[PDB]
């Protein structure tokens, strides 16, 4: 033996250590600002209701458990397809598209990391803004690519660096691939206006890069569908064949089933069929097929008018308390006597925040106030209540004061 | 755009070929041989009764939809690596492997394929039998190992070629990966009978190779979970710490809902927390956590020994069905006067069974007979039932008369 005495201890994940110091305390006042996935008023996992009908469907027919093909469940590539692009665009009545269901948006993002790897041959190069989700970079390290970055997030306005972004692009080698975030950029929550993303477009057409959207907050960062998707149908419309990855994690509260979906753009139907065997033939030594569960349930709602609807006033629901918790956060912060700018808060877009708060500053608000987040000073707005807002402004207020 | 015009329609797959023909086709006594899950006597697809209990279980539990640790559910890998070690295994009780839990069987090859790629120092090279499942090859090439053969099936005798596995396995150097197929053969159906395996062992153990043991069919290939894992715990018995990739595909007929593990046999509980923490790290990037469903089930199954009873007599009936069909096609064979040696049909084991027909004795079968197979005599006995076994004994006895 001694195959493995050489293989050492892997370096423990931060947010998973918040967490885990969050359930060892006792104050009962205590906050998990850590969370990565939506929790309600009371601070619990939300199943939606039309997700709950869904599933009551699917029984009640009596399915079998027989393997999807290798690209998954034709009703629901179509319907995914269909959400993002838009009913009436021009890529989707065409055919020109070519979209698989993925194991929700990281296996999504892979499958599409990895064909870059094996077809893009004009480039080695993904483009990150900076910063990205941490899992963006050993998603495409491990996937063959090498990393580079564009200013993206500026610390001293905790907002958008527009000019170093506009400035960073202008300079990225032709068709190199950019990796945009379509709405609610995580982990800072600071997104183009409409009209930057108008500018972007132009240099991204311009320079002829490769735009790879990571939509995984569609519906769910602002509470319409057709709003979070105006970025990527843009691009699509200024000509711009893009690449795309799509979660349904938060925005159908589908987490653990995995439902997503990889998406190409194609010059014809005639490509996308060749592009489509290829993402089989990657596929299948991967994993074979997809889960079955997810992507049921997905399509039942997607392809069900009366779910659907239901659908769009759940996730509207989600979109609300998020935005009211970022508004309620800011009142409270202001009536507390606070001198500090805070319009960020309100600014910023989705589940994550970046508040601007000092890694000392989070040390004192974790031994202090029993409030648990990362040292970046990143909050999951999920954490916050309608019951401990006030308590979360207070203490910000003290340790900034 | 003009991003993938030199992206080329990949090879089409003959069993789909095969399976398209078989739908065309009218004659109402077509046989369709080229089937790859089980179906039952009624030649229908069959989800087996503890699975919809274990399935209503969940739903009456109103169980969340949250994320799963990236090893995946606990009570699953660990009642996972019970079914495969047997509880009284030294291993299991010292807790010195590590399950994680992948996206049923080729997923935990996958993860399986990528953690050697990038722990397993001393060698590049997995040895695959003669032949192997389709999927192997891709599987281990795109992971990034070289592929290496050992013989293994004998054409001549349609049985195994004892003589060559041993000649081959006695040559191949030291540190190097052999992947063994735990039972139930893919695509022959032939396996090693205890004597042999015992050699095998033997050899391994000697010439201190990595085993990589591919479970697909516990329990399934002769009707009892202990027999079927038997080769697999005399390895480990024997001091041989493998690899092994389980699928519950078949056993559980979960197909479409991907439940799979993949477990490292460490020196020890620390050595496993280790590997344990690395293998986490290989898997976030690839999909980041595993999908719920299948997974629930079987730990649901597993775990509660009313279910876990009534599996054992379903997964033996599944068994049993095809053995009998194994039994009676022999018998029929003979009825019709075939003067050939139709033993090799009884002697293997699980759904398939290399026959030794010839290309062109399979193109008659197909052309005349509209019996549907591939051309290398691969016959899945899940697509013969009670009532055309006698018409298959006919058809075969006609081509090699
Ligand atoms: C930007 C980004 N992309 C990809 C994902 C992956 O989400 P999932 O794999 O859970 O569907 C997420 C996580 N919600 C995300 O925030
Ligand atoms: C030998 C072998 N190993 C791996 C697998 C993959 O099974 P799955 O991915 O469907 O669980 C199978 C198919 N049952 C198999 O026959």
């Amino acid at each position: 033996s001694s195959w493995w005495s050489h293989v050492e201890m892997g370096p423990p994940d931060p947010i998973l250590g918040v967490t885990e110091a969050f359930k060892r305390d006792t104050n009962s006042k205590k906050m998990n600002l850590g969370v990565g996935a939506y929790r309600d008023d009371n601070g619990k996992p939300y199943v939606l209701n039309c997700v709950r009908k869904a599933e009551a469907m699917i029984a009640a027919k009596k399915m079998d458990k027989e393997y999807l093909p290798i690209a998954g469940l034709a009703d629901f590539t179509r319907a995914s397809a269909e959400l993002a692009l838009g009913e009436n665009s021009e890529a989707f009545k065409s055919g020109r598209y070519v979209t698989v269901q993925g194991i929700s948006g990281t296996g999504s993002l892979r499958v599409g990391a990895n064909f870059l790897q094996r077809f893009f041959k004009f480039s080695r190069d993904v483009y990150l803004p900076k910063p990205s989700w941490g899992n963006h970079t050993p998603i495409f390290r491990d996937a063959g690519l090498q990393l580079q970055a564009y200013r993206y997030y500026d610390p001293k306005t905790c907002s958008l660096d527009f000019t170093g972004a506009m400035e960073d692009i202008s300079k990225i080698p032709e068709k190199s691939i950019i990796l945009l975030h379509a709405c609610a950029h995580n982990p800072t929550g600071v997104d183009p206006r409409q009209e930057q993303w108008k500018e972007l477009a132009s240099v991204v057409k311009k320079r002829n890069l490769l735009a790879y959207f990571d939509m995984a907050y569609q519906g769910f960062a602002s509470g319409d569908i057709n709003r979070d998707a105006w970025a990527l149908r843009h691009f699509i419309e200024q000509g711009i064949d893009v690449v795309l990855s799509q979660s349904y994690a938060k925005n159908m509260g589908l987490y653990g089933e995995r439902a997503g979906a990889f998406t190409v753009i194609c010059r014809d139907a005639e490509e996308a069929k060749r592009v489509e065997s290829q993402l089989k033939i990657l596929i299948r030594p991967m994993y074979s097929n997809p889960p079955m569960n997810g992507a049921r349930i997905a399509s039942l709602i997607l392809n069900t008018p009366e779910l659907r609807k239901e659908w769009l006033v759940e996730v509207k629901g989600m979109a609300d308390r998020i935005i009211s918790m970022r508004t309620q956060l800011v009142s409270n912060l202001k009536k507390e006597g606070s001198s500090h700018n805070w319009q960020h808060i309100t600014d910023q877009i989705g589940m994550f925040c970046f508040t601007g708060l000092k890694p000392e500053q989070v040390e004192r608000l974790t031994k202090e106030f029993s409030i648990y987040m990362t040292k970046d000073g990143r909050i999951s707005v999920a954490g916050v209540a309608s019951s401990n807002v006030g308590y979360l402004a207070h203490a910000i207020h003290q340790v900034t004061k």
